[PDB]
């Protein structure tokens, strides 16, 4: 399963996949955290990504706000407090 | 003195073809597109589009009101004349 | 969508623009009248013949016009 800490990419509509972590919900749901947004959801594993298997697809600069942000943190600071 | 523009200042906005437009800054929401540089979102009023102009075509409303506040045959202008003077900050998505 | 596809393609802050299908599941989209291109995914995309009673419409924006032109009379 997911754990909290686990860092992935998020899927939701209108949004690319969004680099993301398990916080530490509904059932088979978890907290996700979105990097760069500082938003959170609630997602299921349908929309979950591993990131270091999915980065090189879903990685990469877009234009959306807080993306290349979320990008930065996801790879250099990932399980700091964001509140 | 003026500053910047920033989200939720009100203006109006030249566009080619059209007459100036009531419209303002908008804010840009988390996950959405951003503006090319030194371009602004800018929200139209009545017709409720976005583009992105530079302040070349961004002339504040507080200034200008009384020349171009005024009702438009235009699709959209009256209805954007009464939420810029009305509700210009209120949610329209 | 397949590659010569042609289509009214949306992105933020344009009108619903004439377009043709020419980073994960988006199309390459070539824009006639500015001959611009950009990535678009499926839901920035209308086909042609069902939506241009709706977007094939004149629009005082730079190219469209000319855009229109194209897409009915030279799409290829």
């Amino acid at each position: 399963a997911f754990k909290p800490g686990d860092l992935v990419f998020a899927k939701m509509k209108g949004y690319p996949h969004w680099p993301a972590r398990i916080d530490d919900p509904p059932p088979n749901k978890y907290p996700i955290f979105f990097f760069g947004t500082h938003e959170t959801a609630f997602l299921g594993p349908k929309d979950l990504f591993p990131y270091d298997k999915c980065k090189d697809k879903y990685g990469k600069p877009n234009k959306r706000k807080g993306f290349n942000e979320g990008l930065w943190e996801i790879q250099n600071n990932p399980h700091a407090s964001y509140s």
